[PDB]
């Protein structure tokens, strides 16, 4: 999928570059399976919750975080069109 892109099939079962949005669906999963993001620099970059670096998604894949890493970021999906 997604041409234009780099790749995408290996790990990102949706996403770009990513271990695939699962990683997304695991935050919310326990938070809600409705389904989370992970590095949204809602507010401002520089400005939220210390996270993102662990990368959820490139840090879950890279740094074994199981549920329970997910469960911490509990972060707030950023709903605005993720279709």
């Amino acid at each position: 999928m997604f041409p234009a892109m780099p790749l995408s099939s290996l790990f990102v079962n949706g996403p770009r570059t990513l271990c695939g949005a699962e990683l997304v669906d695991a935050l919310q999963f326990v938070c809600g399976d409705r389904g989370f993001y992970f590095n949204k620099p809602t507010g401002y970059g520089s400005s939220s919750r210390r996270a993102c670096q662990t990368g959820i998604v490139d840090e879950c894949c890279f740094r074994s975080c199981d549920l329970r890493r997910l469960e911490m970021y509990c972060a707030p999906l950023k709903p605005a069109k993720s279709a």
